[PDB]
């Protein structure tokens, strides 16, 4: 049972401007998925200060960086609040239609891609590195979920059958074919220091053993 969604015209104009750019500094896609991961572990701690039964999903607070040459996928884990199904196919588009409008507009007086994030779309900025995008989370109120966009106007939301991970999210980048430099140890280690060490949460950078 699979429900596929439309976007507004506006955001699947965004995203195909975003999945189409040659903007070069396409590396500040991780900044802004490891900003979400932090707002998300924030928001559950902050929750938790009232409510202690709501860390009984997961004590542990953290992000990981997982690349996987085999199946050209990076992905970000974090134990944070998670989203619910209302969340990613009502509350999160919301924001995301506010946000998209105003950048649209920048864009055309000539601002940067890298301030994506303080219009609220930088999850969209994905698209700079990924040919699709599956967000599969767990947020203590809702089972289990798996968004997903390839920026073709449309996103599914599925119940997830997969492993169950407790509380938070993990989004799997399916990295472009020209742009598999972000499973490089090395161009992980360089991106994460450079835009995201000082992050109050441990980041983990998996590293891939012998294929
Ligand atoms: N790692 C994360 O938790 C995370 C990971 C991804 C995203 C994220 N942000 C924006 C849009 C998302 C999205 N989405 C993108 N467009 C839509 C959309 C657009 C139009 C209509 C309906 C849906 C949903 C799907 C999945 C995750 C998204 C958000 C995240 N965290 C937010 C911070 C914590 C709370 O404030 C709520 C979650």
């Amino acid at each position: 049972e699979v429900e596929t969604f439309a976007f507004q015209a506006e955001i699947a104009q965004l995203m195909s401007l975003i999945i189409n750019t040659f903007y070069s500094n396409k590396e500040i896609f991780l900044r802004e998925l490891i900003s979400n991961s932090s707002d998300a572990l924030d928001k559950i701690r902050y929750e938790s200060l009232t409510d202690p039964s709501k860390l009984d999903s997961g004590k542990e607070l953290h992000i990981n960086l997982i690349p996987n040459k085999q199946d050209r996928t990076l992905t970000i884990v974090d134990t944070g609040i998670g989203m619910t199904k209302a969340d990613l196919i009502n509350n999160l588009g919301t924001i995301a239609k506010s946000g998209t409008k105003a950048f649209m507009e920048a864009l055309q007086a000539g601002a940067d891609i890298s301030m994506i994030g303080q219009f609220g779309v930088g999850f969209y900025s994905a698209y700079l590195v990924a040919e699709k995008v599956t967000v599969i989370t767990k947020h203590n109120d809702d089972e289990q979920y798996a968004w997903e966009s390839s920026a073709g106007g449309s996103f599914t939301v599925r119940t997830d059958t997969g492993e169950p991970m407790g509380r938070g999210t993990k989004v799997i980048l399916h990295l472009k074919e020209d742009q598999t430099e972000y499973l490089e140890e090395r161009r992980i280690k360089e991106i994460v220091k450079k835009h995201s060490q000082f992050i109050g949460y441990p980041i983990t950078l998996f590293v891939e053993k012998e294929r």
